[PDB]
């Protein structure tokens, strides 16, 4: 669990990590409520870190990828979002991997 604050570290500070430093705010997303069932964000996985939340580094990883699971699903993959969420899952797959 310390590669799990340090890897979260790197993405929150990350330059494309904007659109998911928060809770997507469906208020103000139209149809974001009906298509993504299981939200994340980093913000998120940061309470449940720091609550002492997460039995597995593998629980982290999945909540993780949720995030950029849902970024696809949502956003096209040439619009700005799309785009920040591949930089970010590349980077948290790569960072990831050569730790474990
Ligand atoms: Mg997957």
């Amino acid at each position: 669990l310390t590669f799990c604050e340090i890897i979260l570290m790197e993405m929150e500070s990350h330059d494309a990590a904007w659109p998911f430093l928060e809770p997507v705010n469906p208020r103000l997303v139209s149809g974001y409520r009906r298509i993504i069932k299981n939200p994340m964000d980093f913000s998120t996985m940061r309470e449940r870190l720091l609550r002492g939340g997460y039995t597995s580094s593998e629980e982290f990883a999945a909540d993780a990828l949720l995030v950029f699971d849902n970024c696809q699903t949502f956003n096209e993959d040439d619009s700005e979002v799309g785009k920040a969420g591949h930089i970010m899952r590349r980077f948290f797959e790569s960072r990831w991997e050569e730790f474990y």
